């Protein structure tokens, strides 16, 4: 066996340029039993290949988020399409096959789209408890035989039933978030082998970092030591692509003070940024035909980004903009001078 266990801290610490393949393995909405590429490419994504993983370890970048949305993919007793295990399988080895850390989880099962299940809720927690931890036992089970350098996500931006953004509306829903964190880090050790040991991530309510949800977050109990990661996201300062013209002071003290409240909060485990870009109101975001000023603010961002993480050892993954669409099969870079400066302020 070549299995190396790594502490939580170390797996960080090397992800360096993380990205995520969104809107691909997330995207939902087109029904169930359709071939597997009909879901790859209901959101304007290509099928994702061997070569596009290759780009990215080439290219100064050692981590990729591989998010899944997985309730299209399951039978009413929970079961996953064994099409679709093997396609997200299949994904996960291209990126293990070029030397990428990657991270799976489960997506757009949570939040406020139509068909998301797991919720800061006490009564939805009761009633999907089981097909939770079913889900993952499954998931731990398929991809047990990774090494190290795969990791897996509980869950990503789990609200309320009001959908509440910044916190529950009621503070039960703390507890219901614990309990499923709790239960996703139980059923992943339960299937034994590499999963005993392996890195596993636990993100915040809404994936926020307001006072409160950072307050009443509490990390899983884990019977071996130092292999949970805390996951948050930024799009920080909120709307900043439509408000603000340059990566100002405003804009960086607001990301400064962001890791000192992260660094501070979590003092002996590692967090990581696991998404964060220009999108924010209207899901309005940078692309290679905004104005050359816009696409400076979005290079100048994720300069920062990156370097505050690697300042607090932690660890950035850009959503989406800078590898995009019918660039992923070139493959190249859809936002260059953004990947420049993330690949300069990294090194
Ligand atoms: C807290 C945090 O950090 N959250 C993170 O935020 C990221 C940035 O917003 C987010 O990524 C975005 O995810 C959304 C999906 O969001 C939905 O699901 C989660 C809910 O909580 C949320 O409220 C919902 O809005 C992505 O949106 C999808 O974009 C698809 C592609 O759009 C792109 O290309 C087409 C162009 O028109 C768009 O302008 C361009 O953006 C779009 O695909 C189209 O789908 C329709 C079918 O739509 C039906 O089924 C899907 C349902 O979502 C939809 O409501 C329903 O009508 C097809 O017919 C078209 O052919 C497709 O093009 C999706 O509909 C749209 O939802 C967004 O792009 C992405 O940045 C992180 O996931 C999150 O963690
Ligand atoms: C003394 C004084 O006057 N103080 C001022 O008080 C103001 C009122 O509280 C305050 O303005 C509020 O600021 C907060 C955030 O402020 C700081 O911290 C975060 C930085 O990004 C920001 O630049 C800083 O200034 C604003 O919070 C944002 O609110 C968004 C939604 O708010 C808007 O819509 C709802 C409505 O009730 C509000 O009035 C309206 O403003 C919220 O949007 C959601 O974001 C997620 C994605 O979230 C990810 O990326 C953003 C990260 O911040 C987040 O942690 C991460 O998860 C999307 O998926 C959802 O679709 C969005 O709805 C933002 O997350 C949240 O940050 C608040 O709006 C604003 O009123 C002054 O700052 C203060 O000086
Ligand atoms: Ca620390």
């Amino acid at each position: 066996a070549t299995y190396m266990e790594e502490s939580a801290q170390s797996a960080v610490d090397n992800f360096g340029l993380g990205f995520n393949l969104g809107n691909t393995l997330d995207a939902n909405g087109c029904g169930t039993g359709k071939p597997v590429a009909t879901y790859e490419t209901f959101w304007g994504q290509p099928e994702t290949t061997q070569d596009m993983m290759t780009f990215l370890m080439q290219n100064g970048f050692n981590a990729v988020r591989i998010p899944v949305t997985w309730y299209e993919h399951m039978d009413a007793e929970g079961n996953v399409d064994e099409a679709w295990m093997m396609r997200v399988k299949a994904i996960v080895e291209y990126a293990m096959n070029a030397g990428l850390y990657a991270i799976v989880n489960v997506h757009h099962d949570t939040a406020a789209g139509s068909g998301a299940w797991i919720k800061a809720d006490t009564d939805v927690y009761a009633a999907t408890k089981e097909k939770f931890k079913k889900l993952w036992t499954q998931i731990a089970n398929a991809l047990a035989d990774y090494d190290q350098h795969l990791l897996f996500e509980g869950y990503n931006e789990m609200l309320d039933g009001n959908n509440s953004w910044d916190e529950p509306q009621k503070a039960s829903g703390y507890e219901a978030l614990n309990n499923y964190a709790q239960d996703f880090v139980d059923a992943v050790r339960a299937t034994g082998g590499n999963n005993a040991t392996r890195n596993l991530i636990v993100n915040t309510y809404a994936a926020a970092k307001g006072e409160n949800v950072l307050n009443n977050f509490m990390l899983p109990t884990d019977a071996v030591n130092n292999h949970l990661i805390v996951q948050v996201h930024s799009y920080d300062p909120w709307n900043f692509f439509n408000t603000k013209t340059t990566w100002d002071s405003e804009c960086h003290n607001t990301l400064t003070e962001i890791f000192s409240a992260l660094s501070k909060k979590f003092t002996t485990i590692p967090y990581i940024i696991g998404e964060y870009g220009t999108h924010g109101e209207s899901d309005i975001s940078v692309s290679k035909s905004s104005p050359a000023e816009k696409i400076k603010l979005a290079a100048d961002q994720a300069a920062d980004m990156v370097k505050l993480a690697k300042d607090h050892h932690s660890a950035t993954f850009y959503w989406m903009s800078i590898f995009d669409g019918s660039d992923r099969i070139q493959p190249q870079w859809s936002l260059p001078t953004v990947v420049e400066a993330m690949q300069e302020a990294y090194n």
